């Protein structure tokens, strides 16, 4: 129906200190469960989870997004589009039990922020206030992007999330993290070498590696390199399109610029659909465990 408004409402009496504690719990668990996914750790899947939940947003009617924290996944994670995300939810369950006061949307988004920062990425300002909407669930059905498409598809798709060319290229840099798993999405292989360290490696690999279009064991095409890396058709489209290519080169040659742009685009992604009161607290910038000496 009519595009309802979602006003951020601070968890009763909570402030910076409370959220830094949740951040720390997530960060400590990331350090503890280091064996996950052949020692890649849960960092990447938490970032994917933050992106996926926020990526359901539609600027046209303000449905989906991170605010409600209530989703219905097609085939209950048994679909190529969402398979694997259950690992992120399982990881966050213990965190939510220790801090039952934090909303689901705040937890999912904070999980992504914490993961990026702990993996040495840029600081990502984060705002609290998302409110659970149990009577309003958002099916992920066809709301997230397909990986077997070209640049035109990518550009059009991201317009629904109100992201421009630079924002799209910056956000895609998160693929420096983790890997594709054949049993999950029908794609197999990591995008780079340091799977759990946030850097601009995604762009360097796109430009510097020798890519070959091959078919994986799920009969899907993907670009593979001799180094053992891979790129989805949508990732590779960033160097096939002349406008995207210019930006890829920019980030491949300026680590600081990429960090700054990613930080802005990621916060925007996590905040799409949310109306923050004029007197809402300012965004929080959490200290890493390293910065706290923990
Ligand atoms: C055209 C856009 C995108 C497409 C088609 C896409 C597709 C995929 C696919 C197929 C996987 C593999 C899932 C698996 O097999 O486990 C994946 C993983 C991942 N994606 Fe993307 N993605 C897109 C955008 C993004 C964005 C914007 C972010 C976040 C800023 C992101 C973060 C991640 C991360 C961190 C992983 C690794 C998860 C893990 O290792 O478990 N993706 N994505």
């Amino acid at each position: 129906t009519t595009p309802l408004v979602h006003v951020a409402s601070v968890e009763k009496g909570r402030s910076y200190e409370d959220f830094q504690k949740v951040y720390n719990a997530i960060a400590l668990k990331l350090r503890e469960d280091d064996e996950y996914d052949n020692y890649i750790g849960y960092g990447p899947v938490l970032v994917r989870l933050a992106w996926y939940t926020s990526g359901t947003w539609d600027k046209h009617d303000n449905t989906g997004g991170s605010y409600g924290g209530t989703y219905r996944f097609k085939k209950e994670f048994n679909d190529p589009s969402n398979a694997g995300l259950q690992n992120g939810f399982k990881f966050l369950e213990p965190i939510h039990k220790e801090f039952p006061w934090i909303s689901s949307g705040d937890l999912f988004s904070l999980g992504g922020v914490t993961a990026v920062q702990e993996m040495q990425g840029p600081k990502i300002p984060w705002r609290c206030g998302r409110v659970d909407t149990p009577e309003d669930t958002t099916p992920d059905n066809g709301r997230l992007p397909d990986a077997d498409k070209d640049a035109d598809y990518v550009r059009t798709f991201f317009q629904r999330l109100n992201m421009n060319d630079r924002e799209v290229v910056a956000l895609m840099g998160a693929h420096a993290l983790g890997k594709t798993h054949l049993k999950n999405s029908g794609y197999e292989g990591p995008w780079g070498a340091a799977n759990n360290v946030f850097t601009n490696e995604f762009y360097l690999n796109l430009l510097n590696e020798d890519w070959k279009l091959e078919k994986n064991d799920a009969n899907n095409e993907q670009w593979d390199s001799k180094s053992g890396y891979m790129m989805l058709p949508t990732d590779y489209s960033l160097i096939q399109d002349p406008k995207y290519l210019s930006i890829v080169k920019e980030y491949a040659n300026d680590q600081d610029k990429f960090f700054k742009d990613f930080s802005k685009a990621f916060e925007k992604l996590l905040e799409n659909g949310i109306t923050f009161p004029k007197d809402a607290p300012s965004p929080f910038i959490f200290k890493t465990l390293e910065e706290q000496g923990l």
